[PDB]
């Protein structure tokens, strides 16, 4: 019974340090191609580029020809795609590959999360929820420990035979306990039927402000992620260990917001924590963007805005994740791939104009377009919350 929600954790799991470790080992990735420092950041622009380009149709298409093969299809496109890039010749291919490995991140929410609802109990479900809800917030932790710690002694290719063999774990076991739960088996699926929704979607204003407002305010995290092993290790010339320790107050903060959140929102409602939230957000890339600006060296101050802005965060995103879903009235299918790929276009155009703002201002520019982009998500909420 729970070995299904446990291997598509697995996967989840897999897949977010498929992300995760390898930002680090991609400073090995460029040197064993010899290729320039900018491609570090792609790299992970590739992987969420991926991961909206089926989001749209697997939903629809699970339910249609079932749970169980496309979600199984997923997870066999993950592994070998993840073994396929080691066949990579210039880093091109690699970021190629990438892409169509990301394109098994779209199968966790709209397929595997959809089979879990229809599967389990209202009382259950919230359960395991939580439980990838958490395993989120511990990838970006462990993941560039890890993966720091990875590359000094073995290889970056054997990184992706570890997501592959994890992903493989959990393929046997979805094989095993994954039951069909798919409700419109055996009816037709229109391409027009779906362009339809998603052009139906678009026209609440209210629901597109708050999936956009998702992907700025989530932008300098993503950003950071996607740039810290360059900034830290490239720019300002350290090594490993302060590139790890500096991930542990972030991400540690982010983890803080959200035990604040789970304890606070019984008497707290999503409207306040958004409030409530939105100090630390806006005081965290102020604090970043005018001390990289008065002194471009200041790593520790750039450090301490994000892990305030970070706290900020996981107290007030799931809040608004929520009112999100609440502003349309059609199916959570429709209304989830909608709102992911709205926030996976600001984040995939965001860390290239991130990378080219680092490479040509230094960390002042890459903290002010953060800043920028609290800002926009600041001017949405004023709209959002009337
Ligand atoms: C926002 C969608 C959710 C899509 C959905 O289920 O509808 C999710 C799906 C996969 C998620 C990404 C997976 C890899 C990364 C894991 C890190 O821990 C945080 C940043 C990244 C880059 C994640 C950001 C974001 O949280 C994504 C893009
Ligand atoms: C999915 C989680 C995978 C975890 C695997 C991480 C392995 C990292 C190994 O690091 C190495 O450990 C040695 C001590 O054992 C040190 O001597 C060495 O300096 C260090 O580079
Ligand atoms: C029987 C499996 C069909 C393929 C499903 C995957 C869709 C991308
Ligand atoms: C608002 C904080 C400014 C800190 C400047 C740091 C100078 C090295
Ligand atoms: C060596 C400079 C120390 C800066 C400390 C800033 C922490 C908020
Ligand atoms: C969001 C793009 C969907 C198009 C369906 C034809
Ligand atoms: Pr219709
Ligand atoms: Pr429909």
């Amino acid at each position: 019974a729970l070995l299904f929600p446990l291997c598509l954790v697995l996967y989840e799991f897999s897949t977010y340090i498929g992300n995760d470790m390898i930002q680090p080992g991609m400073l090995a990735v460029v040197e064993q191609y010899q290729a320039g420092i900018d491609w570090v950041p792609t790299s992970m622009t590739a992987y969420l580029a991926g991961g909206m380009f089926l989001q749209w149709l697997l939903g629809p298409l699970s339910d249609r020809i079932g749970r169980r093969p496309v979600m199984l299809a997923g997870v066999v496109w993950f592994i070998v795609t993840c073994l396929a890039i080691l066949l990579a010749q210039n880093i091109e291919q690699f970021t190629l590959l990438r892409f169509l490995q990301g394109i098994s991140l779209c199968f966790i929410g709209a397929v595997g999360y959809a089979a879990i609802r229809e599967s389990f109990e209202e009382a259950v479900c919230i359960k395991i929820t939580a439980l990838m809800a958490n395993v989120a917030l511990i990838a970006p932790l462990l993941g560039p420990l890890v993966g720091a710690a990875w590359i000094h002694v073995l290889p970056w290719e054997g990184m992706f035979v570890l997501f592959a063999a994890l992903a493989a774990i959990s393929f046997f076991g979805l094989q095993r306990a994954m039951p069909e739960t798919a409700t419109r088996i055996g009816e037709k699926l229109s391409l027009k039927e779906l362009g339809r929704d998603y052009k139906l979607v678009l026209k609440n204003g209210r629901f597109v402000a708050g999936a956009l407002a998702l992907g700025f305010v989530s932008l300098p995290l993503l950003a950071w992620i996607a740039q810290s092993p360059i900034i830290i290790i490239t720019g300002e010339q350290l090594s490993s260990y302060e590139y790890g320790l500096l991930q542990v107050p972030i991400f540690g903060a982010l983890i803080a917001g959200n035990l604040l959140l789970a304890r606070l929102t019984s008497r707290r409602t999503v409207r306040s924590l958004i409030i409530m939230g939105g100090w630390p957000i806006m005081i965290g890339l102020l604090v970043a963007a005018a001390a990289t600006v008065i002194s471009s060296h200041a790593y520790l101050w750039m450090t301490a805005g994000l892990s305030i802005y970070a706290f900020g965060i996981g107290l007030a995103n799931a809040g608004l994740v929520r009112l999100t879903e609440f502003a349309s009235d059609m199916s959570k299918g429709t209304v989830s791939a909608a709102m992911g790929m709205l926030q996976m276009l600001i984040f995939t155009v965001g860390i290239e104009i991130s990378k080219h703002a680092w490479l040509n201002g230094g960390n002042g520019l890459f903290n002010l377009f953060n800043l920028v982009n609290g800002i926009l998500w600041l001017s949405l909420m004023v709209i959002f919350l009337k």
